[PDB]
């Protein structure tokens, strides 16, 4: 009954203001807010969304993220682009490619409240596709010259790969994400190496020790010592098989 209607596909395109992307446009950031309030209240009515033409939605939001001054505005626009590619779910994977750069990039903002918002909608948005797809944008953005933004992307990582396939990752993937987490942990940054500690834990956690082990033959002690804390506490969700 009730309950089986969240499972009922809603239009919420056709629900939407006529006057939802003029606002967005609007210099007063009250007026923006207006079209995102309305936004993540139909988001949030309705967990299943029926298939449509979303990219223009995408587009607004994600111009919103990278570009609004106002960090209100940001968080409010990540959350609803998390709840757009959780109602979607693989739904989404055509939009997934675009956003995942735009996203970490804005880990370069610090506040709270925002970090939250993003990390909410890039791991909506990994759902829908794979580190496979993804590669390029994650390790670029393990190169950010932003501490911020490489330790989130690690942690990123950490996160997806708790929800990842075994054999979703090959060998030249596998070696990828080691060298280029190992390189962060090196890094001086006390943060990104934790970061780097937590997914490079997680990795053994989800391949294995002999697999993963090989590649991490030059890593010192104690940064081995910190990967193994992450390791044993990480929890992989998924069902191999």
């Amino acid at each position: 009954g009730s309950h089986m209607d969240l499972l009922d596909p809603v239009d919420i395109l056709s629900k939407m203001p006529k006057d939802f992307y003029d606002k967005l446009e609007e210099k007063k950031w009250t007026l923006r807010k207006e079209s995102l309030e309305v936004l993540e209240k139909l988001l949030t009515d309705h967990p299943k969304l029926e298939n449509g033409e979303y990219g223009a939605l995408v587009s607004a939001l994600k111009k919103v993220i990278t570009k609004d001054s106002n960090v209100v505005l940001v968080a409010m626009a990540g959350k609803c682009l998390a709840l757009l590619a959780k109602g979607l779910a693989k739904r989404f994977s055509n939009y997934a490619s675009a956003c995942v750069p735009s996203l970490l990039e804005k880990f370069k903002e610090k506040k709270p409240n925002v970090v939250t918002a993003l990390r909410e909608a890039i791991d909506a948005i990994y759902a829908s596709t794979s580190l496979e797809a993804q590669q390029e944008s994650i390790v670029e953005s393990l190169s950010n010259k932003n501490p911020s933004v490489k330790s989130e992307t690690a942690l990123f990582i950490a996160r997806a790969l708790t929800r990842t396939q075994p054999t979703a990752l090959n060998k030249k993937l596998l070696k990828l994400l080691t060298t280029s987490l190992v390189k962060t942990l090196n890094e001086p940054d006390p943060t990104v190496r934790d970061s780097s500690a937590e997914a490079l834990g997680t990795l053994i956690k989800l391949m294995g020790d002999k697999a993963v082990t090989p590649l991490l033959a030059d890593v010192d002690p104690l940064k081995m010592a910190k990967i193994k804390e992450c390791q044993e506490k990480a929890e992989i969700k998924i069902k191999v098989a």
